[PDB]
């Protein structure tokens, strides 16, 4: 054999236009034809995937020129295999999006469509989940395409590629999650590097650290309901994890950004932890962040009169959850009232944003989102 491949990740540019991508389209095109390289590049989200695949050195140069490339950063390495035949033969670098960028940049072939609808907020598909789904379904559309090329894809097609590998990742997943839970509840601080571990196995990404963190959080909740565990206890577990969490993700705010958020806690409420995931989530897809813990509305008032960062995101305190929602809808409407900005967007978690959208124009709160992980999600959809 002797044919490698490589992918990666990477944060495109905030001002990526259709031109931009067909120069990459064209020039890769014709390189990789030269070269013999294979491969396909996703865009979706301001977020690059791509595949590529050949003799190693070929790759190897290519991958040179692409990580010094200036039109995209962080650069991420997902994989570098030996592979037994191409995924891609017959793409010299064919390049797909999701379904909503199709519409937002104009576009009606040839860009594969992926259909990203029916799966986008669901909370049981990991990161590696959509990785691993996006390739098998670029891979099998240039099988198919190669055999009957004006006989079209159904872009929705995808969901089942999706959802077939979260099925595959869930037991394990649950059998980490218990195992957790276990930790947090007996001695998390004396066994961190243990729960570090684990999260550093079945969180690869920031959105998949939020995900456990939902799974542990309903289950310590159960737990402390029924007098299982203490409050103390909880604490504990609550820095455990804030330790675990800074130890492996830490990412530096983008200097290229798509745009600038406000991160908050409610005073009192310490959503440390979830306002730090909050932190990453959004840095990870290119939005500048700052993280805010005020202790009166009024103070974050002035931080926003000064910053004129127009979107807030409430940190929900998902351990703290005896009286979070009343002091949050407070918060908002008070923080609404003592503000004169008519370009102010507000998003809003927790058992709020388990309310019917009526409620959510009732609050003064723009929109919600029910799980952390559907964070970045919300907060597009605003912008
Ligand atoms: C996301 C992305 C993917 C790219 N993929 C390829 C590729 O598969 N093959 C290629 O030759 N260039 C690719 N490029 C372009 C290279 O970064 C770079 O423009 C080119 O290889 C060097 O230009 P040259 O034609 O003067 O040698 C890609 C660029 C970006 C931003």
């Amino acid at each position: 054999s002797d044919l490698v491949s490589c992918c990666y990740r990477s944060l495109a540019a905030p001002d990526l236009t259709l031109r931009d991508l067909l120069d990459i389209v064209e020039t890769s095109q014709a390189h990789n034809a030269r070269a013999q390289l294979t491969g396909a590049l996703f865009y979706s989200q301001g977020v690059f995937f791509q595949w590529l695949e050949g003799r190693p050195a070929a790759v190897a140069e290519v991958m040179t020129h692409i990580q010094r490339d200036r039109r995209h950063s962080n650069v991420e390495i997902l994989a570098e295999e030996p592979i037994a035949k191409r995924r891609f033969a017959g793409w010299h670098m064919q390049l797909s999006c999701s379904e909503a960028d199709m519409r937002s940049l104009g576009l009606s072939r040839q860009i594969v469509t992926v259909g990203r609808s029916l799966v986008a907020d669901n909370t049981n598909i990991f990161s590696f989940d959509r990785i691993a789904a996006v390739r098998r379904f670029l891979s099998d559309v240039c099988a198919a395409r190669t055999l009957a090329p004006d006989t079209p894809v159904e872009a929705d097609t995808f969901a089942l590629y999706a959802l077939t590998e979260a099925q595959a990742g869930r037991s394990g997943r649950a059998k980490a999650v218990a195992r957790l839970s276990d930790l947090l509840s007996t001695d998390p601080l004396g066994r961190l590097t243990e729960v570090e571990e684990l999260l550093r196995a079945h969180a690869p990404t920031a959105a998949d650290f939020a995900r456990l963190f939902e799974a542990c959080a309903e289950r310590l909740t159960r737990a402390l309901a029924e007098d299982r565990i203490s409050r103390m206890q909880v604490t504990l577990a609550y820095s455990a994890l804030q330790m675990a969490l800074r130890r492996i993700h830490h990412l530096p705010d983008p200097q290229k950004s798509v745009g600038a958020v406000l991160v908050a806690g409610v005073p009192g409420h310490k959503p440390i932890l979830e306002a730090a995931l909050a932190a990453e989530m959004l840095r990870a897809v290119g939005w500048s962040t700052s993280v805010v813990h005020p202790e009166s509305v009024a103070a974050l008032a002035a931080r926003l009169k000064t910053s004129r960062t127009s979107t807030l995101v409430v940190a929900p305190s998902l351990l703290e959850g005896t009286e979070q929602e009343a002091d949050t809808l407070r918060f908002v409407s008070a923080l609404r009232a003592r503000t004169d900005l008519p370009g102010l967007s507000i998003l809003v978690g927790g058992r709020l944003a388990q309310l019917p959208p009526s409620k959510l124009k009732d609050s003064g709160a723009d929109a919600g989102f029910a799980h952390l992980a559907l964070l970045p999600a919300a907060l597009a959809r605003v912008a």
